[PDB]
């Protein structure tokens, strides 16, 4: 180490995207609208499977724990343009390692707009535990068969990556391997994870989720949702798996007033050319 | 009594918080690179080329399987945003997410840059890191991150308004287009989440927010790689400079070295991942 190592290490952090820089969603408006809302549908995702669901702009979707503790891997697309999809990396940069009430799931470049806003999180109490763990992560990618093959050999077909691929292909009619390339880094719903403080390694731990817990979103745009009930179960392994319930709710007409769906990002896309 | 709300803490909150961490991908699970072989081959090697990346610009460089590329600090402290492609198949490119899962928030000597699904193989292995002494500082900061995405004009427009054309996303896009002859917006869709070379960053301990801090890099420092497959690299000298703002920018130097004949012995260039790709169908 150089002689000024201590000074270098002591230089203070600057948050990259401070909270006061972010646009503020109208959570009050969304909540009042949700109080007005009626259930319009549901999808039960069986253990170790994926299912797609559709949600219109201005509607709500809830993911609930049922039967036993189980984590879900969520993907989102613009219903009318599958290439616009959830961007966990910018969501992470804007909000942090994990997401909760008042935060947004952002779309990929060049679209970069809010796709959904979290309006309730029954595990919102969790915070950051003594190990650096929190729930609803935007730091993993998704369990996948390629990694499985790399590390253990073999071919396992019910990793979240495959579950999402099949669900997407079935819902859209896309060829399986075309649907595969639109599957993206997930929101790890109910998963309790972090980075070790001593080595910076990605860790998991038994999820604090219990039946009855839920995470609820306001759809900012028309969405195709895609959810996998992870074969890791509650991720307590050193797995017993359960379904996940998706419910859709629609507010009474007029309750959102003049609220407009967010527009796609306005950057001129010239890149200096 | 007082009534409970859906999000209120349960009586066993602290018990649930006390449940111990389990590392998702333990290091003993990973294939071990033959770092000694790579290093012996590097000590034999001769320089074959260099690319000087100007400040606020991107440049591509090509490296063959079995060769080495070094990114060096020159003139003053400056971070670099790296992208990698299979030279012969630009769709296969660096996957910061799985690299992060397998190695951690930041990378160093002996760790690999892994490609995207369905290819998932080592693209490059880090063989020297002159900042390896840094470790993890008192704030959770380390160098060479695989947790950011890249500074980009869309986020700029979102947060500040306006149109700024020398963010790393744009610099990588022009560089890739210019090297490959791809149309600009086609090249753009192949740009990917970066390796943040020399950048000192982490997540805050109290809120889990992404932070940066002045880089500990100084002229002379470098990060050196062994190319596992034929690569098209793409490196942007970030307009953040040393990312010490609460920017003075400098070039970055990429140099390529080729080992003496026979020096890689029986090392095989990794093949694409072996999963059957059926997904059960
Ligand atoms: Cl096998
Ligand atoms: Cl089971
Ligand atoms: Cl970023
Ligand atoms: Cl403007
Ligand atoms: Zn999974
Ligand atoms: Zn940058």
């Amino acid at each position: 180490a150089p002689l000024d190592a201590d000074a270098r290490r002591a230089v203070k952090p600057v948050i990259c995207y401070p909270n006061d820089s972010l646009p503020r969603p109208d959570l009050a408006l969304y909540r009042a609208a949700r109080a007005s809302a009626r259930k319009t549908g549901e999808v039960l995702v069986p253990p170790r499977e994926g299912r797609c669901f559709e949600v219109k702009a201005g509607q709500f979707f809830r993911i609930s724990s049922v039967e036993g503790p189980q984590v879900g891997d969520l993907n989102l697309h613009n219903l009318h343009d599958l290439t616009e999809r959830f961007f966990s990396g910018k969501t992470r940069a804007l909000h942090g390692t994990h997401v909760t009430t008042g935060e947004r799931l952002w779309s990929n470049l060049p679209y970069l707009r809010p796709m959904a806003t979290i309006i309730e999180d029954t595990l919102g109490w969790y915070g950051i535990d003594q190990y650096g763990g929190s729930v609803h992560d935007v730091i993993g990618t998704r369990c996948d068969p390629y990694t499985g093959n790399l590390l253990a050999g073999g071919h396992y077909h019910h990793c979240c990556h495959s579950n999402l691929t099949r669900a997407l292909a079935d819902h859209t009619g896309l060829p399986l391997h075309e649907a595969e390339m639109l599957v993206h880094d997930v929101l790890n719903v109910f998963m309790c994870t972090g980075f070790t403080r001593d080595t910076g390694q990605y860790f998991m731990k038994a999820s604090p989720v219990r039946p009855g817990d839920y995470l609820e979103f306001f759809a900012e745009i028309d969405l195709l949702g895609n959810l996998s009930a992870c074969p890791g179960g509650d991720c307590s392994s050193e797995a017993s798996c359960h379904p996940l319930l998706v419910e859709i709710f629609a507010p009474a007409e007029g309750m959102l007033g003049d609220w407009p769906s967010p527009s796609v990002n306005g950057y001129d896309r010239s890149h200096g050319r």
